[PDB]
């Protein structure tokens, strides 16, 4: 679990998205695995507007956060779940490193800010979901 505040924002797996988060909904994109909800408090986390390619990620089923280099975000393959059929994801970006289902929503960041959102892994690979593309996000 886990999402992002910013402004009257919040950014949440689409997979894990509540029933507040689908009764609040400002967009959703479901090749991506995001949905944004509006709030009532203002968030104050920071989203990176950059390139960068490294970055530490929090992992729960570690309770630590580690430091990898990621792929540029792309249109990927990603095997089925119980929450989507396999198909084509786009904007994601992988890494190696240890992730389990539940940890999406665990945040990448960058010396700039929140790069994205774990939401895909596996075979000792974590894929984030980027934000850094949403400049709405910050308006
Ligand atoms: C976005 C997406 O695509 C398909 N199902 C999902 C949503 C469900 N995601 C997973 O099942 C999953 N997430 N991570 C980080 C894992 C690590 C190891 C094994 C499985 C997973
Ligand atoms: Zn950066």
């Amino acid at each position: 679990s886990g999402a992002i505040y910013v402004g009257n924002y919040r950014v949440v797996n689409r997979h894990l998205a509540t029933h507040n988060d689908w009764a609040n909904l400002v967009w959703e994109d479901s090749s991506r695995d995001l949905l944004v909800s509006s709030t009532t408090a203002q968030g104050c986390d920071t989203i990176a507007r950059c390139d960068c390619q490294t970055g530490v990620y929090y992992c729960s089923s570690r309770r630590k956060h580690y430091p990898v280099s990621f792929s540029k975000p792309s249109l990927i393959f990603v095997e089925a779940s119980e929450y989507y059929p396999a198909r084509y994801q786009s904007h994601l970006m992988l890494a190696v490193g240890h992730s389990e289902p539940g940890d999406c929503g665990g945040i990448l960041r960058c010396q700039h800010g929140v790069v994205g959102i774990v939401s895909t892994g596996g075979n000792g690979l974590v894929g984030f979901a980027d934000v850094r593309d949403l400049l709405w996000l910050d308006e």
